[PDB]
């Protein structure tokens, strides 16, 4: 729907700006139990609770990228992508998740080959160390990130990072410790829609014996400690002048529902519980004041030493942006009691504004509404409030619904103009944000490939590249990929 | 000393013709005749009489400025200065000796305020009447602790009746009512730090009665004040309001400026405006306390019933703002190492006179706490304008206290040449013009303290008047340079 002069041009951005595509291990790799790979929390969840996956599927094969990585690289190369962000499977590297469990040589070999091939083709690898795939051995031993000691998971995650640094550090110049920590903690232990599927008694999830008001925070605390530790290790023994490390946050833009100053306050609390939760700790060493005043004793305290390691523990930050919501105020009162950790923001997140209209056009699936302006707001907040650090939009895209009840014909799947329009608009927003002073340095189209979508299973295709699972996971560029190719190679 | 240049000095024609300039006072501070003509004992009579040690110079206001007997001269000074209005308060115990209906109305009390009001009006001076200015009848204090009334009922009904008496006897003449004045200072100082009557505070704290709870009582009192206000305004709107009459309340407020550039201090600043101004402003504006306060004080801050929120929301036609100075708000993180002691600590922010550069926010005006920072007044007005509906505003108090102690007496000559005060007054008046140009709905300015009088725990160690009171003589009044300039300004 954009005019020719509105369609982003590569020369709109600096020569050193980077464009790429991204993926996550469990979503695309497959070979879930091959070549020594250990079982992950997701293998476990999908295998034991198909009823918790919309289409009862699993990612035993995913996009088969473990075996087809060479093709994934060819595709990235043909599109002229400057970089590729992928994650490393913790259990594929450490089957038992620990040092004593030993390192899986085949796991190391796979990522080593992928990294070299990428670099061989002039593509920069942005390596995400962890993308929700916790080794089931750690889950069973101490609950994974639910580790009440704030020690075991931290040490185990740190060793995992070490193994990644030791084996790929000479080639990798860009590391991301965690990806979407907020969604991980909230969905895995709040609503329990993600593995292992825990939530408060009374709530509907596989294991309603957790605490949706506490476990998400415990896990979040351990993630931050893990991040801080991994970064301290990186800086002390692996960082080089031109290498960088950080983490990527999942974030929905927030806009005051109404004009009342109350909604502005609600909006502020929403940015805090969504973005600040993990951003403020790495920026200043502690959680947002709002969260501490609201979650109170349910939000763990950091030791002074931990605050120090946390503050400034990054050289760049990733932002995973898809949509935004209107934040509507909720007063503290005897009539309201938070149920989910996310309810601690005392604000309902609305899709429709007070005028009954969606914040932005629906992109197809249950939650993505196109609102590029939210990305700008986000970038302006990063610029003006959090020190304008180097930013990478590590994820941005939409999911095309493709269900058994309503299959998406391959032809229609390839003509993803809605996705194309969406991507172009957000890329344009970056150009605008850059001129406004934003220190954004890159954009990664989310999902190089159509793959497993967690609890949504295979009901959505997020790739810019189509994967025909019925035919040996053959990949085909969608219109979006073709435009990105043109854009990059112009 | 560094005063405004001729072109900078405010002129009356800078403001609309309907803008109002006046002076203010409070009953216990100037009246005197503490036990004359049937007047009942107040919490302050009690406090000063029983705890002289809690008053800096050990004085009391048994006489004050002897305004009960000299009100005529007070009105003369107001007239001579060409003031448009006069804000004074009514002594609850002087009107209702027992503080209750069954206790009866004191004829002499009624007569006094009636004569004062009539003399003001026959002189073309508009009376802005403050129903309550901290002087709670001791009978109510002994009966149920006054505003500490744990049932949130008795004090509400007694205040409401008091208000009724005032509306009944002076409503025909008074067109501007203020239910309360400085509720924040009253609750915080009377039950937080305990420097105000009755002098209560948490055990371990230094006050006459360290058996209270500095983290709860100030809130209880504040809650009762808000309910009292809501009930009185409801009574007023229903039976006494006329198209040309207005009612509201005045808040004591210090401007807040972020200590540093960190966003944390901006948050601290916001929390500080909330606990100082929002505490009582938000309830009358939207019907409930600031979110920050509810999130921080939690259960120590009472909840309003739905019917109460309804009565509170919009319970005013105008608001008074008592502004003197400002502070830099410095963030304090929530942590196990920090526990609030005073209700005001709930804002999680230190209030600093000096900024990161070690310099005061503004020039010191003399007493222990006033620093000249009129820009703070502008900030405050912009907040009322942009955040709270831009309601009609009256700077119901503004001035400084000239120190005058036994050890360091202030010679009458020096007391009369109050150029520090004059400069301060002129600058704030100028700030109002600037604020008006920025769209502020401010409609008046009241120089705080028509007269030198009793200054609560500071006793007579400070002269806040624009008019000097020679207590050695028979409280004879003499216009200070500030008063003389106001006269010139008003009558130009
Ligand atoms: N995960 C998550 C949330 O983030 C995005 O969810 C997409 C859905 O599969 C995923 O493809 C993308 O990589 C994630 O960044 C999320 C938000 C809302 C709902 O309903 C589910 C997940
Ligand atoms: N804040 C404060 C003080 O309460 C204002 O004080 C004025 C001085 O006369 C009074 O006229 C006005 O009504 C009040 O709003 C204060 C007094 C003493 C000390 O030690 C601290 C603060």
């Amino acid at each position: 729907m954009l005019s020719p002069s509105e369609i982003p041009q590569r020369d709109w951005f600096p020569s050193d700006f980077t464009f790429g595509a991204a993926t996550s291990a469990y979503q695309i790799e497959g070979a879930w139990n091959e070549d020594g790979k250990g079982e992950s929390n997701w293998d476990h969840f999908c295998h034991n609770h198909p009823e918790r996956i919309l289409d009862g599927s699993n990612s035993d094969i995913g996009a088969n990228s473990y075996h087809m990585y060479k093709t994934d690289v060819r595709l990235l190369k043909e599109m002229g992508m400057d970089a590729y962000r992928f994650s490393i499977s913790w259990p594929r590297i450490l089957p038992k998740g620990t040092k004593e469990g030993g390192i899986n040589p085949d796991g190391i070999k796979y990522y080593r080959n992928l990294i070299n091939l990428l670099l061989e083709n002039g593509i920069e690898p942005y390596v995400t160390i962890f993308h929700w795939d916790v080794p089931q051995a750690l889950e069973e031993k101490y609950g994974g990130f639910l580790d009440k000691s704030h020690k075991s998971i931290v040490e185990d995650y740190t060793y995992f990072a070490k193994v990644c640094f030791d084996n790929f550090g000479d080639k990798v110049k860009n590391w991301l410790t965690f990806n979407d920590p907020q969604t991980f903690t909230s969905f895995s232990y709040g609503t329990g829609v993600f593995a292992p599927g825990r939530c408060s008694p009374g709530l509907d999830c596989a294991y309603p014996t957790g605490n949706s008001l506490v476990e998400p925070y415990t896990a979040g605390h351990n993630i931050l400690l893990a991040h801080a530790e991994a970064v301290d290790l990186y800086n002390k023994h692996y960082k080089r002048d031109d290498t960088r490390i950080g983490l990527a946050f999942d974030v929905m833009g927030r806009v005051p529902y109404g004009t009342s100053f109350l909604d502005k306050q609600a909006e502020e609390r929403s940015w805090d519980i969504n973005l600040g939760w993990f951003l403020e700790p790495v920026v200043r060493g502690d959680y947002p004041f709002s969260m501490r005043s609201l979650a109170r004793e349910r939000l763990p305290f950091f030791k002074d030493e931990q605050k120090e390691k946390l503050a400034g523990s990054y050289n760049m930050l990733g932002l995973n942006y898809y949509t935004s919501r209107f934040s509507k105020n909720i007063d503290i009162s005897p009539n309201y009691s938070p149920v989910l950790n996310t309810d601690d923001a005392y604000a309902s997140q609305e899709v429709n504004g007070p005028d009954g209209k969606p914040i932005g056009p629906p992109m197809g699936n249950p939650w993505i509404y196109m609102y590029p302006e939210g990305l700008k707001d986000l970038l302006m907040i990063m610029k003006n409030k959090y020190g304008n650090p180097p930013i990478y939009i590590t994820e941005n895209g939409i999911g095309d619904v493709d269900t058994k009840e309503t299959p998406l014909p391959m032809e229609a799947a390839l003509n993803d103009y809605k996705r194309l329009d969406y991507i172009q608009r957000h890329i344009a927003t970056l150009k605008e944000s850059i001129d406004l002073g934003s220190n954004v340095q890159g954009y990664f189209a989310w999902s190089l490939l159509d793959n497993f979508e967690w609890f949504a299973g295979f009901t959505e295709r997020y790739g810019i590249v189509y994967v025909d699972r019925n035919n040996n996971c053959t990949r085909y560029m969608k219109e979006s990929a073709k435009w990105l190719k043109e854009f990059n190679t112009a």
